[PDB]
């Protein structure tokens, strides 16, 4: 268990020593059996290779595969299937110190397993998970690693075959590159992209992760060239859908009882079609809403955390499918269902102020204000409306009638729209005034002014970052238009073009998806 | 912050104007009654009784701590940051302010510049 | 267009080759004429004079304009109109 499998050559491996190593498979000693256990704490990997390759020992990894006596296995697993490929992302901690580091070891693995083994390609593995070294990174959160592998070339001409950017020219401040986005977009098992807007939000860098060189260029094609014009025709077809909606929700019939004759006239045909536009826009939102949690399945501990605004697509649909099965079923209260989902949609254009760079930090306001500022200070000031509001009814038994009028009364104290009257005499309206008074000074000027100093705090840490937020929702739209329509992905053309552009060792000439950019730096002359 | 403010100003009130047809009797009431709420003006009464009153309640309540509360403070934290970024840089702007007004000045009549003697010697 | 006029001397200048930018109007390469296209990307000024004015060779511009096969013209311009002190 704890020692399960674990030689003195892990030892020697762990401490630096060359001598022990070499002796310990100079005896016969084989690396292929790899020691697991709870403590396996800190994860190296399994396999002694593994461990090696992440310990600092370059020299210690070339002798285990080059050994004569028994050549390491580059390509092996533990039981649950990371390579060292893997272990080698698994490690990395985002740290300028360690990024160097693992960037390296990365690097020398990667040229160690072509020089050995041209025929077989190591990265394309992926463990039980099902996502490769790039994609754990990004999923992750390792900004670095994932920064090396997206763009990095290899100008060794015989190892110059497993880049992903091949440089086209430099032209003085300009260097035309040619990146590959072999398995960045459209890639069946996941994409470097689709992990990174649908992440927990817990991963560090996805707000920054988009920076990097070839996903940046390759989300702001994807927006210039084909979908801002979905995304306004579909901001555009719920602009209509509210029209139509709140048209048919005003002049719905009041006299009688639901369901409604069809009277023969113009005016009244009209609303029947605005009924069924609207009812069939909300049967549209809630299979939309269904479909996405099936797919997504979020958890439930971040359900309101990174889906506020598709649980909001939901409920303003429940509201309405609500409001139907109510107005067959003979019930006036149809409405009250109605109107509370007709809210729901025009607050709901805020979702569309993503596609807006300078308009889209209020729609993250009211929303990070709401689960963050404005929820966690209703236990704060419930205690005391609740307290001086059983308090201030209890002593006046003898507005403040009852428990609701007294909460209400109260309520509007905090908010500065009540009146401190004293007008109707009670029995002991000394303390009565001494309470109310308390009350006021508590709640109104102590107790309201801290919520307003902590949402203005929300608001100046999320208005200064306003790019970086702005760019991931923009993101997570590209995608989930790109995902909504298969033919739309079919015919985007999104890689720049499939051209052949080398040759592997095999001999066989290799063509690819690859996507050209560029940039503009002088500065090294 | 019209655009933000004009969404939950025209749903929670074709909201509630939807709400009790069976103050609050037209559109241009309604908007206008809470417009109040926003800037603190309104009473939150519920004298006159209404058909599906705990619900007329409740979009009130949530109307006005969306829009008094937590919606009226955003562009007051945010109109705050505008005034505490021009608020340091005053000198910079004061004088730019006065070069265009000396442009346009010096513009303005001819003999003005002629006999201005602008250059030193 | 791209390449309208660019020669071997262009690409000299940018890569800061002494001896090929000399052999080049050596040969009798004339360095009046300028090369212009979309690209020209990063605008440098078409005139040779201003590219190598502009991509750090002072001994490059000295040597055009002390050609004595073909001196540069300090005042030249293209067709915009923008000249070496512009660029
Ligand atoms: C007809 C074509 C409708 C498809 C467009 C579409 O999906 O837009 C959609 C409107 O879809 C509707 O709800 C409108 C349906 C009824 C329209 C009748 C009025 C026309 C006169 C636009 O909205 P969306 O981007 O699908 O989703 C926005 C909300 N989530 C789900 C992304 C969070
Ligand atoms: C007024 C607020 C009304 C409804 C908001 C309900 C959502 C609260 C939790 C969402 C954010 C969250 O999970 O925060 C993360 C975890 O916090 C929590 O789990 C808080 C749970 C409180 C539940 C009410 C951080
Ligand atoms: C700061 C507080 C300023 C307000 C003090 C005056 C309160 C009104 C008041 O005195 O009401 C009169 C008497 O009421 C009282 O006795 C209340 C006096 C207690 C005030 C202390 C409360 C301060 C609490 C904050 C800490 C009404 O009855 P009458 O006029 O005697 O006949
Ligand atoms: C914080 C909110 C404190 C105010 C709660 C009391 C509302 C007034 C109230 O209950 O009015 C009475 C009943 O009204 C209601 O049922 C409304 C209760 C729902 C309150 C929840 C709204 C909170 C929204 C913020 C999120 C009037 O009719 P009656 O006295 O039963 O005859
Ligand atoms: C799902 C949640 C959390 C929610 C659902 C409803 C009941 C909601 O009250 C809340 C809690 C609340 C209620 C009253 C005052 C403050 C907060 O907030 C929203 C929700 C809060 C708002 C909406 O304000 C917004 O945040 C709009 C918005 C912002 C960002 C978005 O990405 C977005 O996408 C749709 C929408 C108004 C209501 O949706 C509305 O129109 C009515 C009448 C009730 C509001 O519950």
């Amino acid at each position: 268990s704890y020692y399960k499998g674990q030689t003195a050559l892990h030892i020697a491996i762990e401490r630096r020593n060359m001598t022990l190593v070499t002796l310990l498979v100079e005896n016969g000693a084989d690396v292929q059996a790899a020691a697991n256990g709870d403590f396996f704490g800190f994860y190296f990997g399994e396999l002694p290779l593994s461990l090696a390759a992440c310990t600092n020992q370059l020299a210690i990894v070339k002798f285990l595969l080059q050994n004569s006596w028994q050549p390491a296995d580059i390509s092996a697993r533990d039981s649950v299937g990371n390579t060292v490929l893997h272990a080698l992302v698994e490690v990395a901690d985002n740290t300028v110190d360690n990024t160097k580091f693992v960037t390296s070891m990365y690097n020398e693995i990667l040229i160690l397993g072509a020089k050995l083994h041209p025929t077989l390609k190591l990265e394309e593995i992926t463990n039980r998970k099902g996502l490769t070294p790039l994609a754990l990174a990004a999923s992750s959160g390792k900004i670095g690693v994932l920064a090396y592998i997206l763009q990095r070339e290899i100008h060794e001409p015989e190892c110059r075959h497993l880049s992903r950017k091949f440089t086209e020219w430099a032209y003085g401040p300009v260097h035309s590159s040619l990146y590959d986005l072999s398995c960045i977009d459209t890639c069946e098992k996941n994409s470097v992209l689709e992990v990174i807007a649908y992440s927990s939000s817990e991963t560090p860098n996805r707000h920054d992760m988009l920076l990097v060189e070839p996903l940046n260029r390759l989300l702001q094609d994807k927006w210039d060239r084909f979908v801002k014009r979905i995304f306004y025709f579909n901001f555009f077809v719920y602009c209509l859908y509210m029209i139509i909606f709140t048209a048919a929700a005003y002049y719905r019939p009041v006299e009688g009882l639901p369901p409604y004759k069809l009277k023969n006239t113009v005016g009244d045909y009209f609303r029947v079609t605005g009924e069924i536009l609207s009812v069939s826009g909300g049967v549209y939102f809630f299979f939309r809403g269904i479909q996405y949690f099936l797919q997504r399945r979020p958890s439930l501990k971040s359900l309101f955390v990174d889906s506020y605004s598709e649980i909001l697509f939901f409920v303003q649909s429940l509201f309405m499918l609500v409001s139907v099965v109510l107005y067959f079923s003979q019930r006036k209260e149809y409405v009250a269902s109605m109107v509370f989902s007709l809210a729901m949609g025009w607050t709901n254009m805020l979702y569309y102020t993503r596609g807006f760079q300078q308009m889209g930090i209020y729609a993250v306001m009211i929303e990070k204000m709401i689960l963050r500022d404005l929820c966690r200070f209703m236990f704060v000031y419930l205690v005391f409306l609740f307290g001086f509001s059983t308090a201030v009814v209890t002593l006046i038994e003898d507005s403040y009638n009852s428990l609701y009028s007294t909460c209400l009364e109260l309520f509007k104290f905090t908010i500065g729209m009540g009146d401190l009257e004293f007008t109707e005499n009670y029995d002991f309206k000394a303390v009565f005034i001494i309470l109310l008074l308390a009350y006021v000074i508590l709640t109104y000027i102590l107790l309201l002014n801290m919520l307003i100093a902590l949402m203005g705090e929300t608001v100046n840490k999320i208005a200064q970052e306003s790019k970086n937020i702005w760019k991931l929702q923009r993101a997570i739209t590209i995608l989930d238009t790109e995902k909504s329509f298969l033919k739309c992905m079919r015919k985007a053309f999104r890689s720049g073009k499939l051209l052949q552009v080398g040759f592997t060792p095999d001999g066989k000439d290799d063509y690819r998806w690859c996507f050209r950019v560029d940039e503009v730096n002088w500065t090294t002359w």
